[PDB]
Formats: structure tokens, sequence, C-alpha cells
């Protein structure tokens, strides 16, 4: 008796375990005061835009011809946009990409929707993911009609279970999603693991007759540590689609701009693009947002105080092994993955609650026996966090 | 088959009427001179946005805080967002809305992607629309994995043939597409129109079991002349989905803002106000822009010239009905439809452009025999235009 489509019902109507633990410490908070609520969940950029974004903006608003400043963009986005990221991109890692092979979208949501929506043909298609990962993944792929296949953590350093991957690729998988620096384990991919990855995807693309994208969600990129090196992806394996925002690179994720890169070494780059212009349309997409395009152009490079972060890293990290935790120290991005003191995450993200610890359980990210902690938090709140850390260590280890 | 999806390489490759008319004339522009081609094609905002969009811009950049100003909103937007719409449409129209009855969107091609991803349930489900009408309904209703059913043209009045509607109402109508003021007619619907409109749907809704929605493409309800009144759907009909945008009315075509309204009075509020927002998650949508939703509390009601756009309707219409062309005077949008001088519009289309005079022809609109003229232009090239329409008025008229 349901007048509207079931799915978008259940869609919108599913309430957010994360969101709920997120205003749950604001309700604590009114009762044991906000520097007594050690809240580690929803992971929010934390750090302001450098300086260049609201300058630029300002510049805009003040100089640039408002019909035109405001206006419609071509659907792919204005060429100078596109043309200053091929620049910055070739500068930067060595490829030879132009203009013609980005089409501006808003967000990294927007850019993941129109690769599975642009590659999705049949209800049948499987699109693979790592373990831990973005559930938020499930929604987009189903979304496109396909579903997703999740392959077993690789707990012991949080790169890929190559058997496991390979044991899941079939005549129905049409890619693999990979989060380098990754969302919830801060892992990073080395060039060795990227490599493995583009020989095993050649090779079974080979046997099936048709390409296995890499689908690469790219946008902790700029969030790395200790001079690891994120390696682009495109260089490796020539069927790669390549979604990036400005969310955290740039502090903007309200702002809604990032882009789809379709590199001309892909099987046919006039008709993916073609299909990705076509998916962008059947989302509702007409344009990223004009001002946000031009601003881009003189903030490519830039970045917020990506230290800050850092600083956070190992302040968690120093203090959370020191008491007895198990930590895997990340190498990317702005979680913690931690391993929980029982089997239950559930059950051990309850007990710290007790203290009034808001940690998230990584069984909806594909990892049960662990849980993210987001350090995008203040400084002052991690060390002021310590003592509920050591008494919830107490309550197992007596 | 193909690799990618072919429906969405298709809308991707595939160029429309306007866009390669567009096209044509830029490569006309450079044989004969940009002087010398009279260019009605594109129906982009010609004026620019009122200061107050600017300077709340400047002022956001500069006062606002950087982390809160460009940070994720919630899915459905700034409660203040929604409140000061919900406050503005109250004080206008006499309504009772809140801030709950909004959902802050991407622009109205997102609005109107949401409510028919919402609603669809089925493939065999149909969503009617009124010709002439905006061509690119088709796209989303098929988006939605519904089709697109269309009532032919009341040539009279261009209000609604409601024998033909009728007709084409069954149990698989989800809902009827209504755009007042009109894309490509600037026709306005009366408040009779809406209240046959309301009365029928009421009947049918009945007749086949479940709720038919009116779903409103309002973006063009401020331009409006001589005091015009563009009836607010919802006082009529309860089951009423307005979708608008600040595109035209503050001149922000680029910028991708606007919003779906679902009122209290539809059949169950929280059922499809879920479904609303589940759609925005599947289509990709994680919030509109957070620095327009918050420019958008100081801007209400606000618009820009729309005096400019008038000045441009009466001067082409007193221009083409002097020399003898059949006009229908538009009372809203900025699109002026004209009787084509032969049966076939594409043919008058052709003789036309051997002059250099870029018009539409309305067969793409649902409406052969008829075209559109854009005066969102120069008022200029309106006035040197009227001799390459005289010329091709003679051609006919021998
Ligand atoms: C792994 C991952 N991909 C994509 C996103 C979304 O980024 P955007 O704000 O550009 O949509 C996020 C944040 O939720 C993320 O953590
Ligand atoms: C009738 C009609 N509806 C909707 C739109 C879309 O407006 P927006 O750019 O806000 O999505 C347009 C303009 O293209 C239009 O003419
Ligand atoms: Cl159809």
């Amino acid at each position: 008796g349901m007048v509207v489509n079931e799915s978008m019902y259940q869609l919108g109507s599913v309430r957010s375990a994360i969101r709920e633990l997120f205003e749950y410490g604001k309700k604590r908070a009114a009762i044991v005061g906000k520097e007594n609520v050690y809240d580690f969940s929803i992971g929010n950029p934390s750090i302001p835009a450098p300086q260049i974004v609201n300058d630029t903006i300002k510049e805009l608003v003040t100089d640039y011809d408002s019909v035109a400043l405001h206006g419609y963009t071509s659907a792919q986005g204005d060429v100078e946009t596109r043309a200053a990221i091929a620049e910055f991109l070739n500068n930067t890692h060595g490829t030879h990409f132009n203009a013609d092979n980005l089409y501006m979208t808003m967000g990294a949501a927007a850019s993941l929707s129109i690769c599975f929506r642009a590659l999705t043909s049949d209800a049948y298609d499987e699109f693979i993911t790592i373990a831990p990962y973005f559930p938020e993944y499930k929604v987009f792929v189903n979304a496109a009609g396909a579903r997703l296949v999740e392959v077993p953590a690789d707990t012991e350093h949080f790169q890929i279970d190559f058997d496991a991957l390979e044991e899941r690729i079939n005549a129905h998988t049409r890619g693999v999603i990979i989060n380098s620096p990754n969302n919830p384990s801060g892992t990073v991919y080395s060039e060795e693991t990227i490599k493995k990855l583009s020989d095993l995807l050649e090779k079974k693309s080979k046997e099936i007759g048709r390409p296995i994208f890499i689908i690469a969600d790219e946008p902790y990129r700029e969030i790395v540590y200790d001079g690891i090196k994120v390696p682009f992806v495109t260089k490796y394996y020539d069927n790669t689609l390549v979604c990036y925002s400005y969310s955290k690179s740039l502090s903007l994720p309200g702002e809604r701009i990032g882009y789809v890169l379709v590199p001309d070494e892909v099987y046919d780059k006039a008709e993916l693009y073609a299909a990705v212009c076509g998916a962008g349309r059947a989302l509702g997409y007409v344009c990223a947002p004009s001002l946000f395009q031009k601003m881009i152009v003189k903030c490519q490079g830039a970045t917020g105080d990506i230290n800050a972060y850092k600083e956070n890293r190992d302040l968690l990290y120093e203090g959370l092994t020191r008491i007895g935790y198990h930590c895997f120290k990340p190498d990317g991005a702005f979680y913690m993955f931690v391993k929980a003191l029982e089997d239950d995450s559930n059950a051990f993200c309850e007990k710290a609650k007790e203290e009034d610890v808001l940690i998230v359980a990584a069984d909806g990210f594909g990892c049960p026996g662990w849980v993210r902690i987001s350090y995008c938090v203040d400084r002052e709140m991690i060390k002021h966090s310590m003592p509920a850390f050591e008494k919830i260590y107490k309550k197992y280890n007596k």
C-alpha cells in the first residue's frame, strides 16, 4: 500500500548509527560538558580552507562579470578549469592529460555515482570493494542497478588479499573500487600493491573478454604523512577512472566540487567519456557550481594545514599504544583503525560509551573486531580523552 | 553488447537541436561576423543577479567561520535556509509551511529528478507532460525508470486541453508535470486552469486508487509581466510537489541551488519526504552548496531587473506582429512562441537559417508548426534582426 518507491523510502528513512552517535554526544555535552565528551565519530574536515579559497571567491564576486560568473558552464565544466587540473596533474605525476580528460562534478559522491551509472549495463553487474570500506559505496552501486562484492580485509597490513580478490572476480565483475588513502583504515596502497592489482585485473580482463575498471576514490590523496607516496593509478592500469573532490584537500565538503578523470588509454575514451556525460545528465546534473569551478583555477596544489592532522594522528597513536591498545598506524586520511578489546566491536563501543568515548564499530565497514576513531577533532580533546581510554582498557584488563 | 551502458552513451553523445544550432551560429559568426547572425536559440539568463547576492557572498566569506561556512550541511539543507524560505512563501501566498516542508537541491533539474525517482515504483509508470514542454523532462522521467506521456497542445490559449489530458490518465499515471510560467510558450496557467486540473486529478486519483501528483516546475515564477498572477498550486490540490530554483530569479544558473517543497497536505508527508530524501541520496546528492544555502537566507524575494526581459518581449512582439507573424503574447518566462509560416516548422527554421536568424522548431517541444524565439538576449540585436525577419516573411508572402 505504499505510493512511493520502497527502496527510496528505505534509503531516506534508515537512521545512521554514526549520525545518531554524533547527536548522542551533543545530548551528553548538555549533561557532562563538551570538555568531558570524547567524540571521534563523524569524519568531517576540521581544518580551515587555505586563505587562497576565500581570497579568490572575494575576487571573482568583485571583478568577474556577474552574468558570466554565475552562468551555466558546459556540462563537463569550463575548459579553463579542466585545463588547469590536467596541467597540475601532469606537472605532479608526469601524466599527459588535457582538458578533455576531465568532467567537473558536484563532489566525490557525484563522481562515484556517474562511474557506476556509466558502467552498469545489467542487473547482475558486480563492483568489488576491498574491506574495510566506505559503506556508502553499496548505495551508489545499488542506485546504478548493480551489486557490491566485498573482499575480506587484510588485517595484517591493510593492503589487498589478492587470493581473496582473484576468487571474487568473475564474468559479472565490471570494476574494483579502491580508496587510497583509505576511509576507514587510513592505509595507503604501495606501488607494489597497485602493480599486483593492475597485473591481476589486466589478466582477468583478458579472460572475461571485457575491461574490469579500477574506480579510484581519491579525496584523501593529499592527506598523507611522512613522505609516503600515493601512486597515480592511471600510470599503472589503462582502464582507470579517477574520482576526486576538494572536500578534504581544500576543506570545502559542503561546496560540492570534484571531478571524474577519463584517461585516453582506457579501451575507448570517446565512448566512456560519452557514458560519463550521459550518466551525469541522467542523475540530474547540469554543471558543477560555476563560482567554485572558476575558483579552482587559482587553487591547484593548494591545501589546508595537513600537519594539524598528522599531529593528532601521532598524539592519538602514542597515547592509545602506551595504554595497551593495538592501533594500525595510518599513512593517510584522518581515521585510526584500532582493534577492539573483545571480538564484539559493538559490545566494545558500548563499554567505550560508558566513559563518553564515541567510537564507531568497524562491522559496517566490513571489519568485525575493530573500530574507527576519527582524529579530524580538537587536539586538546585527544589529550583529555586519555584517562577515559585508560579506564575503558581497565574494564577488560583488571 | 557495449562495454558501457548504451543508454548513457547515447544520452552523452546525441546533441540537442538547440545546442547544435548554437554551435552552428558560432561557426557562422566566424564566416560573416557576429553582427550578421541573430541567435535566438539558447535560453540562458541574460541579466545580472541583484547586488545582494554578491554582497552576501563577500560577507559570508569575510565574516562567517571558514570551517562552518564550507562544511557539509544536513542532507535536506540548513534549517535556517529552509525556515527563511518557508516564512517567505507564507508571507507571499498565505500558506502554512515550516522548514521541514523543504528539501534543498542543486537546481530544478535535481528537484525534478528527485520527484520522479521518489515516486516511480514500476517500469510502466507514466508521468504526463502538457505540450509544448521542456524536452529534458523525458530524460528525468526515463532516468527514474518511468515513461513520459504527451498531451497535445492547446494552440488557441496554451492553457490545457482537458479532454486530451483526461483521455491519457490511466492506472499507471503517477503525476502530471506543469510548468507555469512556461518554457517554451511563455504561457501562465490561470486560477481556473489550476482549479480544473485539481478537480480532474482528485477524481482520477480516487478512480485509480492512488494519488496522482502535480509536479510544479516553478523556476520562472517571478518572470511574469503586467501583474499577471501565478497561483500557488499547493493551495488548490493536496498532492502537490513544487520544484524551484534561483537560476532565473537571482540569475544563478551555474550555481545549482533550488528546492523541493513537500506540503503536510500530501497523502502522507512523512513517507513522501523520506522518499525525496532517499532519491536525493540515490542520485549522489549530499547537500546543496553550503555558501549558497547560507546566502539564500538574506535573498528571499530578491530578483534581478525583470523589467529588462519585459522590454525585450514588447519589442520582439510588436516588431514581429507589425511584419505579420502570429505571435502568442507570453505572460511569463523569456521565450516567445510564434507560428511558423508553413506547416513544417523545421522547413521554416531552415528558411530562417538562410538569413542567419537562429530560431528553434517547436516539434522537439511536442508542438509542430510553431517556433520558440528566446528573448533573453541583447535588446539592440532584437532591433537589428527585424529586416531579416521581414525578409524571411517575404519568402512566404509572394
Ligand atoms: C572514502 C570516501 N569517499 C568519498 C567521500 C565523499 O567525498 P565528497 O564530499 O566529495 O562527496 C568521503 C567522505 O564521506 C570518503 O570518506
Ligand atoms: C522549464 C524548465 N524547468 C527547469 C529548468 C532547469 O532549471 P535549473 O537550472 O535550476 O535546473 C529549466 C531551464 O533549463 C526550464 O526551462
Ligand atoms: Cl518515454
